[PDB]
Order: C-alpha cells, then structure tokens, then sequence
C-alpha cells in the first residue's frame, strides 16, 4: 500500500495493530492528530473482505472523527478502531479484556467509546481493563436526544443564514426517516410551531408521526420534489448524488445524516446554486458533545449547555465561507484546521502541571 | 509612571503583564497583599484609551479588593485583572486560554472571578486550563438574592445603631433602582414589614414593585428628598456629592452601590453632619463571599450562614468609629488593616502541614 | 513606554514588577519565551537611573537569553531578572528571601542563576526558598573552563570554514584580556601547538602569560593591527566598531566577549569583506551550559560532552548563512527560530506523563 | 503542685500549656490516654480563679473522657481543654485561629468537639485552620435525640435487669427537667405506652408536657418521694446526695444526668439497698457516639445503630458487677479497663499498613 | 507558679508535660519560638529537687536557644528538653522509645540534639521513633573543631573593632581551659602566628600545649591579671564577676564559655570602661550551625562556609550596638529581634508550596 506514504501526506501519527490469537482479536487503531487533547473515537466492529479495506475505512474515519472533534469545540482529538470479526457470531470476553488491555497500554492516549458494531455490553468487559472508554457509566445509563438537539440549534442557525430570522413558526420541514433522531427533531420542530413533512420506509412510524403531531405522510421516492423550505435527511449517506439534485425545491439542507454528499463537486455545484448546505459532520456533532460530556462526571445541564453552541459553530461556518469565497463543507475543514494550529500556538507558554481532559482535579 | 514608586507608597506585591500574539491578549493582573489567603480577583475586560489608564484602574481596584475581602471575614487577598479589549468585538477561545494557562502558572496564588465585561461563558474556556475560577460550577450555576440578604443585614445593623431597635415594622426605605439586587431587597423589606419607597429610570419594573409590594411610585431626581429613615442607593456611585448632600432628609444610608462617596471630604461632611453612613465595601460584601464559599464545594446554608455575620461587621465598625473618633470610612480601613495585621501575628507558628483555602482535606 | 508594543513587536510573554516594603526589593523579572523550555536567566543587580532604564535593560537581555539557550542546544527558555538597587550597601538577607518566594511563585516557570551584580553567596539566600535556582550546589562548587573549552572548540569551527583544515598547528591567535577566560584558552591553544600573541590592560597577566607559554607581549592599543590570523576578543563589546575594521588583518573573529558587534551595518561590512565572523553568543555559550547541565544532577564529563558540540553549532551557522546568503549574525537568529519553530510542532503529540527539564525520573 | 505526681498516679500521657499573646489564648490541653485511638474531648472555655484550678479540672474531665470513650465502644481516646477566659466578652477570631493551629500541630493526637462554653460557631473558626474537629459539618448541622434514644435503651436494659421484662407497657417512670434531652425520652417513653411524672423549674415546659403525652405535674422538691419504678434524673450532678437517698421510692436510677453520684460512699449505699443503678456515664454516652460517628462521613443509620448497642453496655456492666460482687460504679471503670488492656494486647500484630478512625480509605 | 504570666511575660508557645510510666519518664519540652523554622534544642538529662526547678531552667534554656539560632542566621526556632532523671543509673531504651514517640508527635515542630546529659548513644534510640533528630548520622560521626573555627573568626571581627587589623601576627592570646575547644583554637592562633599563654586546672594538658606551640604556662588563679589583648575563657560560666572585673588587662574578651556575665550589671560596667566583649551567644555558636547543617544532608565544606559568617554576625552586633549607643550584650538581643520581626514581615506573601528546614527536595 505504501503505508507511510498515505500516513505522510495527510500527517497520521500512528496506526497500530493489534492481535490476540488465544481469544481471536485483530484490531486496527488509527490515531490521526492527537493535538487539542486524547483521540477520542469509536470501536466499530465490521467483517472486512482483507486487511487493506480495514485499513483505509479505519483511516479515512480517523480524519473525519478528527476534524468533528475539531470543529465541535472539544479538547480531543481524532482516531478510530476497526475489529475484524463479524458480531453477530465471534464475539466473547477474552478479545475485549485483551483490547482493553491494548487501550491501557497506550497511557490515555486514545479513548474509546461504542459506534457500529458494539453495544454499550461490549463497553463494560473494556471498563474491567481501563479508565479510557466512555459511554457507559451508571450516571449516562443515549445520544438521540442530544443529537436532535443540536441538528435543531444547528437549523435555526442555517434559517437566520438563508433569511434572517430564526424563529421558524411559519416554517415548511421535510424529514426523512423517523428512527429515533429525527423523532426528537420533529418534536422540537413542532413545539416550536412548524409544519413537517414526514416520510420513512415504514408506514408504523409514520402513523405515530401523524397521530404526535400532525405531519404528513408522502411517499419516499419524492421526498426529494416536495415544495419546502428545510430539507433534513436523516437516514443514510450518498443522498444527494447527481441523479437527485435537480429534484429539490429546498434552499436549507441541515439533517444529522453522516457524509451526505457523495462527491464534493455536489457540494460544488450546490454551491452554484444556492442552496445553504449546512455541513454534515458540524450539525450531527451532539452525540460526541455527549459522550465526551462524562469524561468530567457526567452532568446533563453542563452537557445541553454546550451542545447549544452549534448554532454559533455553523454561524463561523458561513463566516468563513463568505469571507474566503469557497463552499462550506471547504469552510469547515478551514474551521478545524484554523482552531488545530491556533490551539498548537496559544497554548505553548510553559507549564510542568497543566490541565488535560484526562486529569485529575478539585471535586467543587 | 515611576511604578515602582506607586506600588511601594500602598506596599503592592506584584504587578503582572501578560500577553499574548497570536490571540491577542494583553492583560494586566494586580496583586496587593496575599496575606490572609490567596488573592481573589475579578477579571474585567473594558477599552482603556491607554496602558496607563488600565494600570491605574487595576491599582485601585486591587487595593479596593483587599480592603473588602478583609473586612468581610474571608481567608482571601486582593487583586484585579484587567484585559485590555473590546468585549463586543475582541473575544474568542484563544485568548481565554491563554488567559487560563497565565493564571494556572502563578500557582494558585491568584483567583479569578466573573466581573464587568466577563460573563459564566468566558469562565468555562478558563476552567478548561485551571482550577483557580469560581463562579462557574453545575452546583453553582447568582449572587444577587446573596447580596441583598446582605444589605438587609448591614440595614438592621445601622438601624440598631441609629435607633437601638432592630425590628424594621414601622420604618420608611426609600430604595433607587430595582435592578435584581434592590428587587429581592424590597422583598426582605416588605416580609418584615417596612414601608417602600422605590424609584427606578425605568417604569415597567416600578410599575412591578408597586404591583408586588405596594410600595410608593416617586420620580428620580428627588428621590434625594423624600422624607424618610434608611436611604438605600443601589444604582451608581458618585451619588453622595456636593450637590446632594443638603437634599438628605434621611439618617441611615445603607445601599449595595459601589463607590458611594465621590470624595472623602463629603464622608467628613456627613460625619459631622450625624447621618449614619455605613461604608460601602461592608454591606454590600454578600456576592464576594457567596462566590467564595464555592472553594469549599459550594453548599447554600453555609454560605447564607456567612452572610448573616455583616451584622457583626458593620457592628464593629461603628464600634472602632466610636472607639476612634474618627469617620465611618476610615474606620472601615482601620477595621481591615487590624484584621491582616492581627492575623499576621497570630498565625506565626510553625507547622509543615498547614491548611489554606485551596488545601486538600477530607470529604465530611 | 507603551509597553504592550513593546512586547507585542517580539513576542514577550511576561513582565513582572515585584516589589517588597520591609526589604527594600523592587525586582523586574522578564520572560521572552518558553517553548523549548522554562526560562533559564541570570539575576543581575545594578542601580539605574529610573525604571524605564531597567525595563528596557531587562527586555533586551530576556531576548538575547532566548536567542542563546535556543542556539546552544538546550531545553530552556530566556528570560532575565534586574534587581533596582546597589550592590555596594543595599543588600541583605530579607531581600533574597523575599526574592526567592517571588520566583517559588511561578512554580518552575522561570529559573535563576548568577549574574553581573550578585555572587554565589546570594544564591544560597534564594536557595532556602526554592528549587529554582542553579550555580549553588556543593557538587558545582565555575564556569570558565568550560566556556574556554567551548571558544576553543567554535574557534576550531571556524578554522575549518576559513581554511579548511581544523588542526591547529601553525596557526596565529591574538587575544586581548587574560582574565580567566582567556587563559584557559591559551592553556587550550598552546597544548595544541599555536603561536599566541597576547595583551592586556595590566602587565603582571603578560608576565605570566609569557612565562606560561611563551606568548608575545604586544601593547594594548594596537592589537587590532597585528597580522595574525584568528583574532579572539575577550575583553569588552563595542570592539568591531567603525573605528576599528579596517584596522584588522585577520580573516577568523572568534572571541567570548558578549556584544561585539557595535551596530549591525559593521556586520554587512564584515561579511562584505570576506571575515569569518562566527557570532559571538554561539561561541560563548559554554557557560550557560555548564550551569544548566546542574539540573540533571551534576556531572563533569556530561556537561562537557555537551560543551564539545559547539563544533557542530558554528557548523550549522555557517550551513545557513551560505545557503540563505545574509551574514552570519542573521544566520545565527535564524538557526535559532527554526530550532523553536521545529521544536513547537515536532512535540505536539499529546503525552499525560512528558517529561521536562525540571522532572522527576529514575535515579539510573 | 507537683505535677508529675498526680500525672504518674492515673498515667496521663500529657498535659500541654499553650499560650498566644496578641490574641490573649491560653489553654491547657491533657491527653490522658491514646490507647485505643486518637484522643477525643471537647474544648471547654470558663474563667477559673487561677491556673490550678482549671489544670485541676482538666486533669478530672480527661480521665473522665477516657473511661466514657472506652465504655461506649468508641475507638477514641480521652482529652480534654479548658480555655481561660470568659465566653461572654473574650472570644475573637485570633484565639481561634491560634489555638486550631495549635491542635493542627499535635497532627491528629487529639481530636476536639464543642463543649461547656463554646458553640458551633467557634468550630468554625477552628475548622479553618485544621480537619481534627468534630461537630461541625453541613450534613451534621444535634445531639439530644441522639442522647434520649440511648438513654432510652438504658432504661430497657436496667428494666431487664431489675424486673426481667423490658417492655415497659405499664411502668411509671419520674423525670425531672424536661430540657430537649429528656423531652425526646417522654417521647419515646409514651410512644412505648409508659406513665409519665415529669417535673421542671419552670412550668411552660412542664404545660407542654402535659399537653403532650398527659404527664402529672408535680412540684420540683417532692419528685424524689414520688412512688414510681424509674427515677431519671436529668437536670444536674450531685442529686445522689446524704441528704436525699432515703427519700427515694424507686429502685432504677438510669438518667442522663452528668456525675449523678456526690461521692462513692453514696454508691456503696445504693449498692447495699438494692436500687438498680446503672452509671451516668455509660446511659448518656449517645451524643459522645454521634459527634464521632461524623468521623466516617456522617450517616445517621449507622450511628442510630450504634447507639442501639447501649443495652448491651449495661448488661456487660451488670454481669461484671455480679460477678465480680463490687458496686456498679466500680463495674463501670473495669469493664473501661479491661477493654483498654484486651485491645492493647489483641492488636498487637504487626501491619505496616494499619487503620485507625482517621485513616483515608475506599468510598464504597 | 503562674505559669502562664511567666510566658505571657515573654511570648512562650509551649510548654508540654510528657510522661511514661512503665518506662519512667518525666520530661518538659519547651518551645518558645517558632517563627523562623522549627524548634532546635538540646535534651539535658539532670536531677532536678522539683518540678519548679527543671520548670525554670527549661524556660531559660527555650529563651536562650531562640536568641542563639536567630542571631546566627539559623532557620530554626529556640527549643529546650529537660528530662528529669539520674543519667547515672536512670536509663534504659523504653523511656527514650516514649520519647521519640513523643516527639514524632508533635510532627516536626520540634527538632532535639544531645546536650549535657545525653550522649550519642540515646539519639539512636530516638532515631528509632523519629526523623526530627540530629547529631546521628554515619555521615556525621564532632562539633569541637567547628566551634574552634567560629571563636576564630568571631576573634578576628573582635580585633578589627578593637584595633582595626585582623591580621594577628603579633598579638598576645590568653586562654583558660584547653579542653577540646580551646585546643583547637589555640592551633588556629598559632598557625596564624600569634602568641598564646594558656592555662587549666591540669596540667599534662598545659603539658601538651607547651610541646605543641610553645605556650607560656602560667597558674589559673591568676590568669585573669595578665597583661595581654584578647582574653578567651573557655572553662565555665560566671567569669566576670565583681571579685574580678578590676583584674583584667585585656580589652576584647572572647571565648566559647555560655553565660560569660554573671549579672548584666557586669556587661554595663564593661561597657561604660571600654572592654569590646563581643556576646557569648553569637562567638560560641558553631557547634549548632554545624548540627544544624546536618538537616539538609550533611556535607563538610557547606558547613564551614555557614561558620565562616561569624565575623559578620559579630560586625553587626557592634554596628547596632554603635548605632543605639546600647552595651554589646543588649547589642546581640536586639540583632535577634529584628531578625526575628523582619522575617515574619517579609515572609508575608502566600505560596502553597513553599519550603522550609524539613522539606523534600531536588537531590542535585
Ligand atoms: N444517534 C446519533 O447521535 C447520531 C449521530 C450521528 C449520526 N447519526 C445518524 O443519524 C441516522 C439515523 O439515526 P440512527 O441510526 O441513530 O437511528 P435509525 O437507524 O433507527 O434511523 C434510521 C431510520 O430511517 C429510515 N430509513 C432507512 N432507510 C431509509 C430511506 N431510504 N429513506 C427514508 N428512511 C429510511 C428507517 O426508519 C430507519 O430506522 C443515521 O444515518 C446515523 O448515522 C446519528
Ligand atoms: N449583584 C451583586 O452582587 C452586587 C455586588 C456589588 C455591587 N453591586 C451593585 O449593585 C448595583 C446594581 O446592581 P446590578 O448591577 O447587579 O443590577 P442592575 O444594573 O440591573 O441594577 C441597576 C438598575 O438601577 C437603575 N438605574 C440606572 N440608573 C439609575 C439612576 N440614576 N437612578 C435610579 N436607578 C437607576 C436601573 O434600573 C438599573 O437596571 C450596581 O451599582 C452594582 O455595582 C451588586
Ligand atoms: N566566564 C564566562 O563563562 C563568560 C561567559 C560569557 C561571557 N564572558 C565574557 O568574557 C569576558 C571576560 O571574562 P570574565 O568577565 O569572566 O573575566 P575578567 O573580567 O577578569 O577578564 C577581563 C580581563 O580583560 C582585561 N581588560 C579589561 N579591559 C581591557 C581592554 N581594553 N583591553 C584588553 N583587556 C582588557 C582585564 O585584564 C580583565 O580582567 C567578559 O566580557 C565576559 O563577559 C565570560
Ligand atoms: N444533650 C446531650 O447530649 C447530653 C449529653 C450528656 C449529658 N447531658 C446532660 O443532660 C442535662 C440536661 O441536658 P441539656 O443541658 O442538654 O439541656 P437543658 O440544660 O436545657 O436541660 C436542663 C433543664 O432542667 C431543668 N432544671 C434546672 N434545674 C433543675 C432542677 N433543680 N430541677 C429540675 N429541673 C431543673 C431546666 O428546665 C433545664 O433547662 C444536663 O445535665 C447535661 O449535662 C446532655
Ligand atoms: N564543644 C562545643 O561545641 C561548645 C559549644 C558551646 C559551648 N561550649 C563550651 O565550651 C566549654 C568547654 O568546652 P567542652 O565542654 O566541650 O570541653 P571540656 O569540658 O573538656 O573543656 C573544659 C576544660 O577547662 C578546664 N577547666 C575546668 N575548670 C577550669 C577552671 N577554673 N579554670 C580553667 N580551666 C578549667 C578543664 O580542663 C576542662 O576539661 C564549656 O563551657 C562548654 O560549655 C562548647
């Protein structure tokens, strides 16, 4: 593959592999810049056809978990793990005790919490072997909430973006799939006083939809044609290809969906339209608000507190994108990169006891 | 300036120039006397024309703090922080972090607070660099109802001075501005049951006391006349001038306002006169020593404990006026300078292990 | 002064006026930069005729440190202390001791050493209240060997730049001022087999320079003129004046004098000349290593091995400066701030445990 | 006085005079015993004609504390201080602080509490200087229904002794003084169904008594010819005297009364009567078991539970007292004695790793 | 006694009566001061007739060591032990177990060394229960050459008041006693080549200062008339007397003898002829700083650089004593306090970490 070579253009600091024999365990960790604090990132276990397909999903997701801790305003960092295994069939305890006792071996530097393909069962053998997981206290013990939240806050800032004003009561909301993110979302949106438009590819929720609050059931082929203002996808990644972008009628994409563009000249050609694409790993940041949250003792008024700063997240977003002259899912990648190197110099003055996410302090 | 000769004339300890390029930071942090504790401060962001302007404002407000904490009861010193910005257009993460990382290398001999210009969203990014903060914790998170506990205290003070009684049913307040600390005032003054004159630039909020409370609807700028008993100021400073003095048909003035003289002659003045003026550092100390009792974990009935003693202050105040012969303004000073002077010789045996206000101890 | 200017123009982080009544201390302590490390600095004592002489004294000096523990190899910042007052008859203990809590107050943020104007019989005052401080220890007690050891090795430097070849005999070295510096050169010099030529102002010095190694008593105001071949200035600054160039027939300037260059025109002139000017805080570093060299715990043959690589240091110099075509005395900062540079972004992996200079570790 | 001498008669470890003079303390701390654990007692302030009286006093409270501590089941030494001064016009701040220094010094040999003349006000001012106070904390902040409920079972177990049945469902019980410790007993003794005799100085309390649970008013100089079952006296010492044992119709002495006896003779009498008399120091032990249970972190099921134990106090004191055919009095001090010699021989083996009550450990 | 009006009187901290029974131990630690360090004093082992008489002589003993470990620029407070016993025949190893157990209880507040009565084979004993010993070591194991060398220098300063020169070729030394002390400093003063005429009750001792320096013997009656310069007593206390102030033809008297003047009368009489009595206290005070130096980890050389400091100790005394026209022996006490009052004033400044004579420290 020329590891180094795909390490050295994109400035990866480790990539580390695991293995267990007596308990079956082959791990890939990949920690990409590990600058503002730890590598926070997720274990997703997966069956990949060969090593090299791991390898290159295990990096391109420590690049994207990077720049969302970035540009989310969290002191971590970005890594990510792949398990090669398959869950439904070749999980036990002994590869998560040995795991985690790969993740104590690194002293703090990565942190780990559940993503595809673990459960918050599998996050508990972990707990027996280190400090550094999360998402699993007795005290957390659900990010759906809270990434509806901040997908609302991150809305309102794209509404006062394409017309000025943020209160949408005599908004059009049309929202795709209802599976437990987008449903707080439409509570939201409508305890606020705004029309939605629903749709799913079931029909149970859309019935529970109606009966909630009034939405209205249409088809999932021509979500896309609906005459709305806020367009929210919040199912599966590729939505917006190039056989679909003539069919909106909507200026505000803003859903919690993961890599909704399929190819950046869709972003580029949005762009030349008009259309006010939000980006899609600044709005969907309040599930990693939340479980980056418990690392101080979790606490849910400080944790609502700072997910309520997506608002001003996006609005920098589209500073910079009107300052700099390029579209916004460029702006935000200069977003993280701009907070990495303004962290790497303002935080440079001398200190032999300085405060990390990790360490240890007044109870207060 | 000759700086030197101005820290040495009041026995300041030190003055600090922070700075920072890339964040644009440049901060002046004074520290007076650290003899009783450490030096509480808040930190106040303000445009000064000059650097000389700012040093001087942080002079004063530094000498200014001491005498408070002193004379408040706390194991705290003085100090002041001054940043030189404009809190609507010069904030952003990195200067509070750089801020935070120049507080965390004094070593705990300095402690910062909120202050005007600074809100409990600036102390967050400092939390995120050090523990000497206060002001900002989930427990924590509003001095007000704390403050004007206070002035009702110092109030049934200067009350038992001028009258011998205690017991407030009878007597008539006049109280200026009804701004979140004369507001809960009005509410102890009416559930003991005095009679409210209250005035306010504003009349929506005096169209709410007289709706609360039933108090008396008077114009502001002959507040200064009324006839009644307890003036209570609680708007600006510079009230107590040349101009006002003969409008004075009241003999106790006890108001939460800071800087109430405008120069020492007019505290002559009223000495001679027989208002009895308790100062104004003494009364209105609640919301200092309520977000100094957080340094112990915050607990409300402790603190609120430690507010009633203003009563006490303001009783040995007018004692060493009496003892002294002296006003009531110099005998706050001398109040203040007995407390750290007898501590200094009082706590002068040796121990390894001694306790501060920052110590670790057990949890009880 | 606008002494935020000042210090916003090069970058200084602090500025730090202490001050103490009852022991006559007024202290300026000035902290340049401290990336690579804390901020080593000498403690100098004088008496100046204002503050403003002493503050752009201290700054100056602060600047020159950085410039110089960068360029030596070492893991230690600049800063620089002034002490207002005179050494003759305003020194006592209470001054040290209130001293030494004011630098025990940065917490290891600034370390102190010997300087123009204090001894090692005041370091030992500072030693009772910190740790913090270096020259003192009884297995230290002199850094004049070791700086001569280090003029030595840039001097051989030079020679191998100027001629090519670095061993010595055969060579011509004029050297003014035989003060303890000097000599050991002269012991380095002639133990290799080269001709000396030396002056001084006083006689009884030439006497025993002649009597030692056979050297050539020539007089004081004419050592300019001698035709020679590596001229090693050791006396004063301001030497390489306008005055004085075209006096000079030598081609290799390598001398442990402090300032020699007057202005920075006579460095252009120099280098348009053709006369190997290595700089001068390059050379002379040995004693700033030798002193620093006390933190690990004292060891001689260590802190030559480190003094040994001078070599290396005037190499790289004269890399830069043929490569980047400006003089050597650019050459000499520039090496310096891609040290700094380098060392800021190559250390940026976060680390829950990193060590510095001022560590706890294994005794080994 | 020869000091020595009545020190080596009983063995007190210490005595120890200290003394501030700006702020006027002097104190005498004895430490009689640390046998079973850290020395607990409270810190008495009282004016005292000269020093042999109060060193006289202190030496009788400590050994008192010691046989009362050992009793209870507490693994606490006996101390004691004695303050001169008067509570009434000389306290300050300044002895306060000086004298929690001066316990802060002896590192956890002696614990104090609040006591005859002082407040919880004062351990405050003691609690900022030290952690070895108790009484104190904002989850404690009462002893008396504490005191009551182990009088209470005292009762019980002297009913079981002199009678055979503890259910005390038709008994008649005489109290004097219903002063909040013997308040909570009629509680609990009519909550059992017990008649109640109260009598008091005062009459209000005697209405309310009334009022309450029905009680028979009787005058205060004929309680003691009252026929009834259980006299429990709870108002002051020496009511035991010549003068009023055969005014006594009862045959069960258990209140919570301090030093009940005059003198021994008067409880050799008692003893060779028949009148039950279980001592004053083992019945109200219940508020010395609640101020140390504060010692763990305070919980108030744990320290009932403890208090609980009080029946089974007496019951050993009375199988000492019938098997060794001694008074009561006398069985009191060996069962002390005999739990201070079989823990100073049972915990004999070595741990380098120990606790005692003041030891960190596990939260749980 | 009054005990506390005889330390009102002079400001004693403590007094602390320890005792052990089934070892035997009778012992009164007394601690004056503690404002400059901890507690350094010797423990004296005598038979005291009462307790008053040990009482006395402990406070005299605590009062002295305070002034000697202030004016000989000695971080360390004035202590004094006295145990009451037979060191003859009253010894074994269980009373100085006690003790050390009672010093380790008091944590570091209060330093002990050997004194008249206890050797170097009891604080070995201590050494098992304590670290807050001194004079132990195997380092260490001799303060006689080291109180030798500091009547030397103190000698020296003496000259040069008396005379101008310290260079003392030619000058004439009597010295009574050669006992250890003396010995070496009659070593001292002839390798500097002065003239000796020693004397002793023995006389194989003034045998073997003849062979050695060619002394003059001479009977010890009357040693007192002989006409010499610098008189050295070195045998006892109550030398100048009445019976023999008129004797002397000596003009600087300076020896190693505690408690020179009998009565301060005596001093005054010296003072108004014209004698330089530099004070006993401050020549004599080298073996101290030598048992002093042991704290830190003892090493020789540092040791006598701190000795050598005798001349400036002894220069300072006759500077104050010429500035306030006082005696020499008022001269010394004086020195002390302002040493004593100066560091508490300029130690004022808060820090949490500070160090004193007992920390943990860097190796180096
Ligand atoms: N929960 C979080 O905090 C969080 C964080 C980041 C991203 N997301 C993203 O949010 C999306 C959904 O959230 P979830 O996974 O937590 O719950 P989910 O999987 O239950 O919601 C998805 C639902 O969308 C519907 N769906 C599937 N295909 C569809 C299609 N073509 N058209 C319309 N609807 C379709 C289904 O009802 C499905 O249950 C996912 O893409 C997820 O990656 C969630
Ligand atoms: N909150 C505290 O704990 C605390 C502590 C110390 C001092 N203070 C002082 O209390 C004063 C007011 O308290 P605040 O700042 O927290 O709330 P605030 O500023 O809202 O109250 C001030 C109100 O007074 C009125 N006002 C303005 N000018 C007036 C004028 N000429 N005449 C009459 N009323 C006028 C306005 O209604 C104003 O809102 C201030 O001077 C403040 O410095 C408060
Ligand atoms: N010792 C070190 O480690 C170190 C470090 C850095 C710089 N230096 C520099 O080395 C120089 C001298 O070293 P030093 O101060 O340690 O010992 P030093 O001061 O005793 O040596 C200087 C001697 O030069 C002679 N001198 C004075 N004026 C002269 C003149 N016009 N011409 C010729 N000679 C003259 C005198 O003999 C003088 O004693 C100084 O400039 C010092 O700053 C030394
Ligand atoms: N509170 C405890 O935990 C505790 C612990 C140990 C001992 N005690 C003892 O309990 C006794 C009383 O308890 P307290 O001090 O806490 O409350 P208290 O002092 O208020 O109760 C005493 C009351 O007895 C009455 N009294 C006074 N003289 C009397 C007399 N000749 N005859 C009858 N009654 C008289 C008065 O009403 C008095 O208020 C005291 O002797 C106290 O020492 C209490
Ligand atoms: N060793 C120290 O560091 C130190 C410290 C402080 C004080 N001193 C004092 O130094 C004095 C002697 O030193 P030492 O005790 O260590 O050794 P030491 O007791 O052996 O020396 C005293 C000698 O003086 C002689 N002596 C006794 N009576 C005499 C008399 N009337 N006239 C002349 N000589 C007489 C004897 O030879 C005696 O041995 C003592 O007063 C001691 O208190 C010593």
């Amino acid at each position: 593959m020329e590891l180094f070579q795909y390490m050295e253009k994109y400035d990866y600091e480790q990539v580390l592999f695991c293995q267990d024999k007596e308990s079956g365990l082959k791990a890939i960790i990949v920690i990409h810049d590990t600058t503002l604090g730890p590598a926070l990132g997720g274990t997703r276990m997966w069956m990949y056809n060969s090593e090299e397909e791991a390898l290159e999903d295990a990096l391109r997701l420590a690049r994207g978990m990077t720049y969302k801790n970035a540009a989310a305003g969290l002191n971590l960092g970005g890594g990510k793990t792949v398990i090669i295994g398959d869950p439904r069939k070749d999980k036990n305890e002994a590869m998560f005790r040995a795991f985690g006792r790969f993740i104590q071996g690194l002293n703090g530097r990565y942190i780990t919490a559940e993503d595809v393909g673990t459960t918050v069962a599998d996050m508990d053998i972990i707990y027996q072997e280190t400090d550094y997981v999360t998402g699993i206290s007795p005290e957390f013990g659900n990010p759906s909430p809270a990434t509806a939240y901040g997908v609302y806050r991150g809305m309102k800032a794209a509404a006062k973006e394409a017309f000025g004003s943020d209160s949408l009561e005599g908004k059009v909301v049309a929202v795709q799939g209802v599976g437990n993110v987008a449903y707080h979302l439409c509570r939201h949106l409508h305890e606020e006083g705004a029309k939605l438009i629903v749709t799913d590819i079931n029909k149970e929720a859309v019935a529970r939809a109606v009966e909630e609050f009034g939405a209205k059931a249409v088809d999932p082929n021509d979500i896309y044609g609906v005459e709305c203002d806020i367009f929210a996808p919040c199912a599966l990644g590729g939505i917006i290809n190039d056989q679909t972008i003539p069919q909106l009628k909507a200026k505000v994409i803003a859903g919690s969906a993961n890599n909704q563009l399929k190819e950046p000249r869709h972003g580029d050609m949005i762009h030349e339209m008009g259309i006010v694409y939000a980006p899609d790993y600044v709005i969907n940041a309040g599930g990693v608000i939340n479980v980056a949250d418990e690392l101080y003792g979790y606490n849910r008024e400080r944790a609502m507190k700072k997910i309520e700063q997506i608002y001003d997240n996006i609005e920098k977003v589209f500073a910079i994108a009107k300052r700099d002259n390029i579209p916004t899912y460029v702006a935000a990648d200069r977003m993280a990169e701009e907070r990495i190197e303004t962290m790497r110099k303002a935080r440079s003055q001398f200190l032999q006891n300085g405060h990390h996410i990790l360490s240890r302090r007044r109870a207060r």
